[PDB]
């Protein structure tokens, strides 16, 4: 049912923007089917964790039917604000990866008839939608402001996030725009310090503080909440999700998770990076540093290979087991001042543990 | 002065984003510093005439001592804002046109140490940074929503116009993610009124409605000026305006454009090239499509050729003329009850107005 009226919002939305560029923006026909494919390429096919969220929390705090249906709806609308950031930012996050599939199909730049210019434009143009259907339904919101104060913040926040993935293969020390420089060596940097930071900011606020959020304003509860706990809770299932998003990325076969990893290639600061560095022996490290961040299947075959002869699997799982009662933990701390919160979070929380995606 | 004062809330500007990183986001010293090169080199460079309109509109339309001052302030923030919203687009633009050299240095993403993936988010941090600096110092005016509201709209319409940039040279009706087509053959789509479309959506509303509007808005004055005839100047100043911007990148030299062109390379719908076809012989609108939309040297050379003897001049200094007349006329209807205002458009149409750059 929440996936059903989810569905029914998002068809508002995409009449409501679709028609207005061909009634205010003089677009014509073709271009308007355009922005039809795009958008439904890039927003749907995914499970909407992110906008269900929003949903289960407002509903969760809600506690004249119409006030109901009022937070219901916008609930949906903050839902897909998130779920077409998300769609922004993989479009991007995808070209910038030089990735080549996404959610079982090819990436958005990858479409035969989609060139490179006019993906970076679809993603802008995404990304414009959030701020074009917010300002539509919250017109006469009382919270309007508050909402995209930390809408854009987070979306700022995130940008950031992506500076440090970006930028993680190059020695901060030498970084200078007017002089070049290429794939670090010695791989200083790779540390779980760098590490965090980088989870922290690209993925952690968007992914569970922002739904968090969004479903709280719409609920008009946020002050009741402890909001330190909650951005303590926030950033462990975050960096926790992020963490497994990696190891996916090398060991999840690509028609499970449907997309083809690109860490090893893209010699990206990974979790099983810094972890492996940490741990592996001279002869280990040394192999590492001569086959990784690059195309050569061999090379990447060897960077798998000295990921699981490392056993760290088995980090993992430690790791795991200690965020696991980390969060248990937080959310108990949670659950005396606020327990309708709690238990949504606990759900956000259930759906992150052990998930194979 | 007003160029000075501009100078200095920059500054402002700057010192909080970075300071703000510094602590707030964990941001390391040499990241901190690679965005403040980043920001100085795509903020800085140009002419500023976007943000300096706005301090102008603002400051010619108050008719308190710090009353003053105050609307000049913020005449400056929203002056950064539509500056560094213009270095967004052009750092995404340079990308997208493939461009070499922007305002005499070398692109954004052509320079020795920016990586095409973190130029394009360097972009996105540029958009993000209009966001910041806004709530930071207009968290307390009550214009804030409306101020936000006009300025992401025109954001929009102008990523809209952006795709009818990329998506003139193919052929509309085969437009489709799926399947690629080559460059138009024929060129049916480059219609003047198909160039009017594209000019008014990625050039007229930012670059000229939106500093009007801006500072319209800082100076409480926005609903004492006729909208509709305010509109009808923008639209008509914009599209002389970016028809100067396609002869200047064919005909002007690049140590005094601060660029070179890529409208023939890139098989733009140019002003020049719909202008062509529409008075060309059979034999010069044949030799056009087998050189235009090429790379090559000669190819270039011949586009030019063909440009001169079809003596594109005589029509644009006609066009010129009449759109020169259009424009006198609608200044006029305006200082019949917004004298103050009109003055303002006078020297926004004086900078306009056979400008060389
Ligand atoms: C959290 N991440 C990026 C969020 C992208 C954030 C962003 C911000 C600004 C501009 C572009 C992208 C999402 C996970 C990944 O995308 P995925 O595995 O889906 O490719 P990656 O592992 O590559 O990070
Ligand atoms: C006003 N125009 C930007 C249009 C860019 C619009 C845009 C860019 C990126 C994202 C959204 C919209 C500026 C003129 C050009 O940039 P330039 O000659 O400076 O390259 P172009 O001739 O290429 O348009
Ligand atoms: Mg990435
Ligand atoms: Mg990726
Ligand atoms: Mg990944
Ligand atoms: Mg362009
Ligand atoms: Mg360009
Ligand atoms: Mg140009």
């Amino acid at each position: 049912m929440p996936m059903q009226m989810f569905m029914q919002v998002y068809d508002e939305i995409q009449m409501f923007l679709l028609e207005e560029l061909e009634l205010k923006f003089d677009m014509d026909p073709n271009r308007v089917r355009y922005l039809r494919k795009m958008m439904d390429t890039t927003c749907l096919g995914g499970k909407y964790n992110r906008g269900l969220t929003v949903i289960d929390v407002a509903e969760s705090l809600l506690s004249d039917g119409a006030r109901r249906k009022r937070v219901l709806h916008d609930a949906c609308v903050c839902g897909w604000m998130i779920e077409f950031l998300q769609a922004h930012y993989l479009v991007e996050d995808d070209i910038m990866d030089n990735s080549v599939t996404r959610r079982g199909k090819p990436c958005w730049y990858r479409h035969p008839d989609v060139t490179v210019q006019c993906a970076i434009n679809d993603g802008l143009l995404l990304k414009s939608w959030t701020h074009m259907m917010a300002m539509h339904f919250f017109a006469d919101r009382p919270f309007l402001q508050d909402l995209l104060c930390r809408f854009n913040r987070v979306d700022y926040t995130t940008a950031v996030g992506q500076l440090y993935d970006v930028t993680s293969m190059f020695d901060s020390n030498k970084l200078d725009p007017d002089v070049s420089q290429p794939t670090t060596t010695d791989f200083a940097e790779f540390t779980l310090s760098n590490y965090k930071r980088i989870v922290k900011y690209k993925t952690a606020y968007y992914t569970y503080l922002l739904p968090l959020v969004m479903g709280l304003i719409v609920s008009e509860a946020l002050p009741t909440v402890d909001m330190g706990v909650t951005e303590e809770l926030a950033m462990l299932m975050g960096e926790y999700f992020q963490v497994q998003d990696d190891v996916m990325d090398c060991f999840t076969p690509p028609e499970r998770l449907g997309k083809v990893g690109t860490d090893i290639q893209d010699a990206k600061c990974s979790w099983l990076a810094v972890t492996f560095l940490a741990k592996a022996s001279s002869a280990q490290v040394a192999e590492f540093k001569a086959n990784y961040g690059s195309g050569d299947s061999e090379k990447v075959a060897t960077v798998r290979r000295l990921y699981e002869e490392a056993d760290l699997q088995g980090d993992y799982v430690a790791y795991e087991a200690a965020v696991a009662e980390q969060v248990k933990e937080l959310i108990e701390k949670l659950r005396l001042c606020s327990p309708g919160f709690a238990a949504s979070v606990e759900t956000l929380w259930g759906k992150t543990y052990k998930r194979q995606k």
